[PDB]
């Protein structure tokens, strides 16, 4: 009922989540990793980092691959659907290639890639969809 | 009832998302101002990532304000409520002091923070919150 979307939506917003932990490790790696160039290096190693970053952008694929075989009530759009998955395909996309920049050692093409879009437009089509949700809600 | 739930869960949400965002926009600071002193700036600047940061972190605080004035249902826990408050304040007072650190070319006290424990923190009184008012929505 509207539990069913209560539960899609949950399992979207890990997925958002994971996402926006990924991304802010592997900006940590970066620090780490600009640091050890100067000797400077202190706490959490890049190996680390990368290993978390790697563990949550699994994780990210996990959340999604389960908010997609959830059900999608008929009242809900599936232009709707496919523009979210459009969006994060290109955003974890991105994120696993800043997974191979850093390791590479690839410092500025790592921070010259405009993250930032990609996950603008995830969340611009998130928010969308959470209140096509509501709005379900509002009517049931 | 019902409504008065997803909206508070809408609202903690959105902290944590911008919460979130913030710390991925400080990281992007750090490697920038160590790109400046390394002289292979490239990207967005440290004072363009700074004012985002300073930006979100306002829209954290807001979102906060409007989660914790919203009515909480005499069922939900006052404890739970009251250790939420705890964990995001350290949280969100640790993202102002990395905002005072960056500034101050402080980067290993920047670094070396422990904000990964905040957040943690934080998110194991989220996680909990959640699956009891989800529980609690079960109920109904
Ligand atoms: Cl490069
Ligand atoms: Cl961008
Ligand atoms: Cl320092
Ligand atoms: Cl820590
Ligand atoms: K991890
Ligand atoms: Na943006
Ligand atoms: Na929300
Ligand atoms: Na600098
Ligand atoms: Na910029
Ligand atoms: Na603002
Ligand atoms: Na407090």
């Amino acid at each position: 009922v509207l539990q069913t979307i209560r539960q899609q939506q949950s399992a979207l917003n890990a997925t958002w989540v994971e996402l926006l932990q990924t991304r802010n490790t592997l900006n940590r790696a970066g620090i780490r990793w600009m640091m050890d160039q100067s000797n400077i290096g202190s706490g959490a190693t890049v190996a680390e980092l990368m290993q978390g970053a790697t563990n949550t952008l699994k994780l990210t694929e996990k959340n999604w691959e389960q908010y997609e075989a959830l059900p999608r009530d008929p009242r809900q759009s599936e232009a709707a659907f496919l523009e979210i998955k459009r969006t994060y395909d290109i955003y974890h996309g991105a994120l696993a290639e800043l997974i191979q920049l850093l390791g590479a050692g690839k410092i500025n093409e790592f921070f010259d890639q405009p993250t930032q879009s990609y996950q603008d437009a995830f969340e611009k089509q998130y928010m969308a969809y959470m209140q096509q949700n509501d709005r379900l809600y509002d009517i049931a």
